[PDB]
């Protein structure tokens, strides 16, 4: 089998985007962020707290004539930025793209933080890091993407995100369409439960290349791309009068500026990430300040290549008993 969805930024800066998913039966049409940096599928739903749904659809279990009570399962995350959710957990028949999952553990929310009660337009999140980070206790429960690999043509799936556009998630195939040239394959450690690589230098502009090596993940629910300072202050040095504000939360620039490109290694392939992928607009409505797309990663503990990196790509997400990543230009 196969599955192949659009994925649509939820904004004009491409902070996330989201995918629909039909949840029970009849079908209940959810839009999730898909997050290669986490491993539950959690939703907004008929047990959420009442103060803190604002414009979400929600998963009604008891309208789905395929939801079971997962007895005793409850789950609990907090993500990197803060923001965190928990609840107890149904199963349902799930599907994505065509692609149908018999059983899956939808997880839902009884309660929810401040950042997704006031974005209106993410109804939840579906996983899709390893299994072993999921959150559901006293039994784990497997992600989407593992409990259909064995379905799968392929046990893969790939994201080919947009830059201020759609893109799509395709599971099983690799649409050789989709991409210019080939794909290199890189190494993947799933000891910390992500989507871990070694990225093999970076060039700011017309830059020469630097060769050095740097571990991170991919993941496709942080919008920006956090790589260690060294590495930050090199390409905003070639920005006039870009700066590090303590205020803002990491470095601005002026909006009047034009960004140089950044390109990481991927082997001893390249990706090209343009410059203006790297504008995330004014701090504040009507702020000559920009925020920028390439942040530093001191302090989060680990390097990760967000959506700023992964929309300049076609990443294949190889799941295969040996996992690996792919990296095309598009």
């Amino acid at each position: 089998s196969t599955g192949s969805a659009t994925t649509t930024p939820i904004d004009s800066l491409d902070d996330a985007y989201i995918t629909p998913v039909q949840i029970g039966t009849p079908a209940q049409t959810l839009n999730l962020d898909f997050d290669t940096g986490s491993s539950d599928l959690w939703v907004f739903s008929s047990e959420t707290t009442a103060s803190e749904v604002d414009g979400q659809t929600i998963y009604t279990p008891s309208k789905s004539t395929t939801a079971k009570l997962l007895s005793g399962a409850t789950w609990s995350i907090s993500y990197g930025d803060g923001s965190s959710s928990s609840g107890d957990v149904y199963t349902d028949t799930v599907s994505v793209g065509g692609l149908t999952v018999t059983g899956q553990a939808v997880e839902s929310a009884k309660k929810v933080s401040s950042s997704f009660t006031e974005d209106s337009t993410i109804d939840g999140l579906l996983g899709l890091a390893f299994s072993t980070l999921n959150t559901v206790s006293p039994t784990q429960q497997k992600t989407f993407f593992d409990n259909a690999k064995a379905s799968l043509d392929s046990p893969v799936f790939t994201a080919d995100l947009g830059y201020h556009a759609p893109g799509t998630y395709n599971f099983g195939f690799i649409d050789t369409t989709a991409y210019t040239g080939s794909i290199t394959y890189t190494a993947v450690s799933t000891k910390q439960g992500f989507w871990e690589w070694t990225s093999t230098g970076y060039a700011v502009g017309s830059g020469t290349f630097k060769s050095t090596s740097i571990d991170g993940i991919a993941d496709t629910g942080t919008t920006l791309l956090y790589l260690p300072a060294t590495v930050v202050s090199a390409y905003w040095a070639q920005v006039s009068g870009a700066k590090s504000s303590s205020s803002v939360g990491g470095y601005v620039f002026p909006c009047s500026a034009t960004l140089p490109s950044f390109t990481f290694g991927v082997g001893s392939a390249r990706i090209v990430i343009p410059g203006d992928y790297i504008d995330f607009g004014p701090i504040s409505t009507g702020s000559s300040s920009c925020f920028g797309g390439i942040q530093s990663s001191a302090g989060i503990g680990i390097n990760i290549f967000g959506d700023v990196a992964l929309k300049a790509a076609f990443v294949v997400f190889n799941g295969a008993t040996t996992p690996t990543l792919g990296f095309a230009s598009k």
